[PDB]
């Protein structure tokens, strides 16, 4: 427990959780529910929201910038796999911007 | 602010001179890179030269609107280029150096 995984806890993970475009990301891709068969070829290392929040509630990271890395591979799988015109695509960028801001004012 | 002087003088001076930094130094030129539908696919281009000479003008109003241009930077590559494509590990490369020196930025 650290003054950044806590502000990434209660400020990052709780505005991103509950967004009208956080449904997509809150579990794991799944490949054969969600018709990308490629999936998995593509993205060898899968990444979403709901493995982010259980290790913040689990103590699993250790310096936060890890925890900040999980919150960008989430982000840059959905821009590499995806179309540049899908709409998912909008919708990474939309709770990137807010992940940013809100790092932009964390301690340490 | 000293935001956007740790963002100037921090984070964009450790990007700069990495080794995988030469193709985000200044912006896209469609025609010399081969990249011809490159403006039909990337509407708001974005490199660190145009970062840097904001950064030195005090364009920005805040931090995060700086850490947004940087975003916007490694998207468009994300965005534009093939999962397979060397570039690709570039940016993220790249990218996780600008998110742990932006961890540390004060306040
Ligand atoms: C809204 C499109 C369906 N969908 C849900 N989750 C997804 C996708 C997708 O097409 N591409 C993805 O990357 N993920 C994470
Ligand atoms: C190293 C591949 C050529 N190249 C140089 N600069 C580039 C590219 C590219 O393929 N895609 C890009 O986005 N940019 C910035």
């Amino acid at each position: 427990v650290t003054n950044q995984l806590q502000y990434l806890h209660k400020v990052v993970m709780k505005a991103l959780w509950k967004h009208q475009f956080a449904w997509p990301f809150r579990q794991p891709v799944d490949a054969v529910k969600l018709g990308l068969p490629d999936y998995h070829k593509i993205i060898k290392q899968p990444m979403d929201m709901g493995t982010i929040k259980r290790r913040l509630e689990n103590n699993y990271y250790w310096a936060a910038s890890e925890c900040m890395q999980d919150f960008n591979t989430m982000f840059t799988n959905c821009y590499i796999y995806n179309k540049p015109t899908d709409d998912i695509v909008l919708m990474a960028q939309t709770l990137e911007k807010i992940f940013l801001q809100k790092v932009a004012s964390m301690p340490q």
